């Protein structure tokens, strides 16, 4: 199996570089390839992540890309902060492997996943010709030794702070004023904040117009241990 | 004999020739050699009097290595800063990388530094690579528009562009000006500076933002220039 992306492990920095960039993008670059010409073909969407790191998002079925898709699963996407300031001054995140179109026993979940991050999707995840796909990602790039399995988050030890996971970011939201402290923490402005997702190494935030993510000190596999990490941060 | 580049599935091609003129960052895809798989980046986008994008690549680099490979890419272009990909305006444009001649690397370098003035470094870096887009095929979203839509045409206006380079500094000399033809073309004040002037209208940019302003009607002589920007900034 050729690396999907030809030549031209990690350690601590660079890893944490590419998971903050894959956790606190909000557009990626998509490409997918033409079934007859052969030519690349782009466009732009809303990158949400699932609590594992996997990286998923929406394409309208009547879409060329999704048309692509259906045809070639082969496809690349860059997460950067599109529009912050001189791209080539900034983290460009490039992940290539293949799409997987989320099945209709997956769809429910992966919906509310989305509107967790994207509250205005509300207006086109129940559309006629709504479709979602996770990103399989099989090559790695970064720009300023990362493996696919670098940007993971492990949840196997933890499968009780996830069961508790979607009760406590309801609980913690109903906190006036908790998300967004949460935020500045994490290094963000002060603003209209929500938890949208909370797994076993940190906690993803989004606002209306950006996103955060605030790194525990230590993995978190309980509840208990939830509670703690709160308490210093 | 050669198939569309792209396989077929608000006025389109104005909508479209304005995300052209304003939009910064670009994806950029390119394909890899040996997998086939795309491979993307985003880039800083410069435009030409024609309306012909150009862009800049190390390299050293994954991308730029491909296009040495094959020339076919796409670029998806859109307003970024202005909030969430599926709100936008999107603008892909499907072609060929044709690397830009030695002879024009001096004025296209001028052309990208004054867009993107931090370029005045890297550029100055070893390997510095110059590419722009061949056109071949468009989708606008968010029709059946073609790559001729897209691009200004310059002539009959061979006054103009004889002129256009000393009137932009004319103009760019008259304190506060660019800056009141960026408002007048929806934009926000600030340290603006006209970067293009074409028979179509006047491209500007300010550190975090691009304007076009359109004229009226095709300009193409100086004399028809400077009565269309006399009504305008009335």
């Amino acid at each position: 199996a050729p690396p999907v992306i030809t030549p031209r492990g990690a350690p601590f920095e660079a890893v944490r570089v590419a998971r903050d960039v894959l956790h606190t993008s909000r557009t990626a670059a998509l490409a997918t390839l033409d079934p007859v010409s052969g030519y690349p073909y782009t466009t732009a969407t809303n990158i949400g992540i699932e609590p594992d790191g996997t990286p998923f998002f929406f394409a309208a079925g009547l879409t060329l890309h999704a048309r692509n898709m259906e045809t070639d699963a082969r496809i690349s996407v860059t997460l950067a902060p599109f529009g912050k300031g001189d791209a080539l001054t900034l983290p460009r995140l490039t992940l290539v492997g293949r799409a997987d179109r989320i099945g209709p026993d997956e769809v429910p979940l992966a919906i509310a996943r989305y509107i967790a991050r994207y509250p205005k999707a509300k207006l086109y995840l129940s559309l006629p010709d709504t479709r979602l796909y996770r990103l399989r990602t099989e090559g790695v790039q970064i720009n300023g030794n990362i493996t696919p399995a670098d940007l993971r988050t492990d949840l196997s030890g933890a499968e009780e702070l996830m069961a508790a996971a979607e009760s406590e970011a309801t609980r913690l939201n109903a906190i006036k004023g908790e998300a967004s402290r949460l935020a500045v923490l994490a290094g963000a402005k002060t603003g209209r904040w929500k938890i949208t997702s909370i797994d076993p190494d940190g906690i993803d935030l989004a606002s209306a117009s950006d996103l955060a993510r605030l790194w525990f000190a230590e993995r978190v596999e309980t509840l208990k241990q939830f509670e703690k990490a709160l308490a210093q941060l």
